[PDB]
């Protein structure tokens, strides 16, 4: 539906996993009256690269949810060439570059809130099959103050109809320090892997993206920062067997980091369902508020 010779670029947003996301205006009357719009592209097509593209774009068009970036369209070059995806526009970026920056002025019944619409998402994607596999606050997006968006599914699986677990292995670099044991180990994917990853999402959220309390920093101080390369996964995987976890961040109450311990559980089936999770929080903002 968008036209490639009408998108006129503007800036670089960021980049992920096999591509990049660019601020653009869609003019197509040339007049600078269209709207800006975000646009993602792989940085180089292979074929395996573009079918999972093409996947991510049928799995974003099929998510209609107030807490889910909005699909825009496609755009396409040569023949079918140059496949790029027409995302919604949200002008205050990243929620871990946001709450960095507005640290001072972000209490604890806002994170809640943020917290909350997560878990909604979260639970939508649920319903769908879907796994989303790396959830983290560099993947939500921030609409407006009171308003938090899941902004990216680059590594989303649909759940085979007869499992409830999706194996696969990426090669490169995968965010294992978001990731379940089960998930080191086993390759395997799951919505309570995602649980996993939520308790540490709602880590980052109240170390208020802190320096040194980064996940990566506190898990490579505790194996120590003197292993290499596949020794660090080893020895991740067992200090998280032998209930090693990251430490409450400042100023958290005990209730909060109860929900990431309970969200931390080394046996799959004990973690809480999203539905769980959304009730407690809301509960916690109300006596809050
Ligand atoms: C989710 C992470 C995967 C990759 N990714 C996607 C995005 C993204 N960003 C935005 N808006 C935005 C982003 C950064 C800034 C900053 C602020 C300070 N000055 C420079 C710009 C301002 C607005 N809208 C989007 N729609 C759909 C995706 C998307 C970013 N990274």
């Amino acid at each position: 539906q968008f036209e490639e010779r009408h998108l006129k670029f503007l800036q670089q947003l960021g980049k992920g996993n096999f591509g990049s996301v660019e601020m653009c205006r869609y003019d197509p009357l040339q007049d600078n009256t269209g709207e800006v719009v975000a646009v993602k592209k792989l940085q180089h097509s292979t074929e395996e690269h573009l079918r999972d593209f093409e996947r991510e774009i049928e799995i974003l068009k099929s998510l209609q949810h107030d807490n889910i970036v909005k699909y825009k369209g496609v755009c396409y070059s040569a023949g079918r060439r140059n496949l790029k995806l027409i995302m919604e526009y949200l002008p205050y970026g990243s929620l871990r570059d946001y709450l960095q920056k507005h640290k001072e002025r972000i209490d604890h019944i806002k994170l809640l809130q943020y917290t909350s619409q997560i878990c909604k998402g979260m639970e939508y994607l649920g319903t769908k099959r879907y796994i989303h596999r790396d959830l983290a606050t560099r993947n939500i997006l921030v609409e407006n103050e009171n308003r938090v968006k899941i902004g990216d599914f680059g590594l989303t699986k649909v759940l085979p109809q007869d499992k409830e677990y999706y194996k696969v292995k990426e090669p490169g670099e995968s965010p294992i320090f978001w990731y379940a044991p089960e998930s080191l180990t086993e390759s395997k994917f799951s919505v309570a892997s995602d649980v996993w990853s939520f308790g540490v999402v709602l880590y980052e959220l109240f170390t208020y993206i802190e320096k040194s309390k980064s996940p990566p920093a506190e898990f490579m101080r505790m194996i120590g920062n003197d292993k290499q390369g596949q020794m660090i996964v080893f020895h991740l995987i067992e200090l998280l067997k032998n209930n090693g976890r990251l430490p409450r961040p400042d100023g958290c109450p005990d209730e909060i980091y109860m929900i990431m311990t309970e969200c931390w559980n080394n046996n799959v089936n004990q973690r809480p369902s999203f539905r769980d999770l959304a009730l407690r929080v809301d509960q916690i903002r109300d006596n809050m508020a």
